[PDB]
């Protein structure tokens, strides 16, 4: 279970949907994400693209980070401004994609990947304290504290 | 100590300050960050927003990465262009926020989160080497090496 | 092996190249990257800057993430829109840098860092399964799986 992922398909079986998150090969860090629908992102535009899938099970100690693909960033003048997926998120992954071109539109197509997903190890903090420190004496005052 | 964090409050107790860093849900991988002061980020503007807090103690094997919130990115046409917090950083966390709108200003308000902070596991490299590969033999030549 | 990195220098010894990747302080989580050549990034421009180095060996369970430098971002109105370095990449690291200024050009200079590189712990997925879950009853149907 330590290195296993379960993706949740939103569309009922039998219905046309996006290509599933596909391992990027050659390579080992990313999954390619695909769009459910086709569109053209206008110059300076910001799009929210549905991928047809959610993460049902994350690998242990990992959350998901949606990142831009190098090719499209350079070729289509794009970026992925946000992409932090919490371990409790059950909804459908949606890629936020910005077109930085003042002249060209970005083609979003069924069989072509729009972004990558990486499973990064993070710390799920168990203990937290908020402290105020006297800048002259070094004396500490606990503001508040909590356990998870 | 392995999963514990200590935040340092810059404002004395009883003084006006930003809401403290806080995880919104039990599935939250990131702490929500809040502004100390209210402002309006002009179109195309880049702001450095004070959060009222610093990190006094990091969890073991982790560093702080400030990332954009999805809501704030989509609703206000924003991005967080930088946010690497080194384990030796002793100052107040400041969020760098870009407003991509050519027409609308971004409202920065006291009770509304501007970004989030993740504690990511990184490798604190102990041994490093620069190598040159001889192009006739394939023989590796150590240029330099260092220990931490 | 667990906490060791090997950088590969592309330029021959004796030839002038970029300053090597280096951590600024003992508290640095990232290596400062430097450019092989000098250039000026025009307003609204997107540049692909060669660093003179590649990663020959990654630390165990790590990949390379190129991220923006704080002073460089705030001072020169820049960003690093991409920077995922897969563990199988042996080529030269190239920093993708966007100039957001509509008026000022960005000076790229030999001794000045353009970005930084972090070695982040990731999961190299061994098993993947795509499943359809009924909302009625939590009944699961494996659509596809791979190892």
């Amino acid at each position: 279970s330590s290195a296993s992922v379960v993706f949740m398909r939103f569309a009922p079986p039998g219905e046309e949907t996006a290509l599933p998150p596909r391992r990027a090969t050659p390579g080992s860090v990313a999954y390619d994400l695909f769009p459910s629908e086709e569109m053209d992102i206008e110059p300076m535009g910001l799009a929210k693209i549905s991928t047809g899938y959610g993460i049902d099970k994350f690998p242990d100690g990992c959350y998901g980070q949606i990142v831009s693909r190098s090719g499209m960033t350079w070729k289509n003048n794009t970026s992925v401004p946000t992409g932090t997926i919490d371990v409790d998120y059950r909804g459908e992954l949606k890629v936020i994609l910005r077109n930085h071109s003042a002249e060209k539109s970005v083609p979003i197509r069924k069989g072509t990947s729009i972004a990558q997903l990486i499973f990064l190890r993070y710390c799920d903090v168990e203990e937290e304290q908020i402290v105020y420190i006297n800048e002259t004496t070094g004396e500490r005052t606990i503001i508040d504290s909590s356990s998870k």
